[PDB]
């Protein structure tokens, strides 16, 4: 269980803030899967870099990251992509954009 508050390699804080904020943004709740091409024919353009639960869970578990810097950058990119795809105008758009203001902060300021 766990490893350490900080070993200059694994930033558990980033994962907690990421999943925590992600759950809030995704009103549907428990949302963590790649978009279907059938509905997103331009997924390659909108989300050049898709995100999946198995891919993310496997990445952190394996240690794909390198440090607080790598984790921070990854999270930032994920947020940008999500916003680019969720960019509509409804309440979800504002909520996502508003949370994004603290999404990166929580995944960088704590570390």
């Amino acid at each position: 269980m766990s490893k350490n508050e900080r070993d200059t390699s694994f930033n558990k804080n980033g994962c907690l803030v990421f999943v925590s904020r992600l759950w809030d943004l995704d009103k549907l709740g428990m949302f963590h899967h790649p978009v279907s091409a059938e509905e997103l024919p331009d997924y390659h353009t909108v989300i050049k870099r898709p995100v999946d639960l198995s891919s993310i869970r496997d990445g952190i578990e394996k240690g794909t990251y390198a440090t607080d810097v790598d984790v921070q950058n990854d999270v930032a990119r994920m947020i940008t992509n999500a916003l680019e795809y969720n960019a509509k105008g409804s309440t979800w758009y504002q909520e996502a954009m508003s949370f994004r203001k603290t999404y990166l902060d929580l995944a960088r300021q704590s570390g």
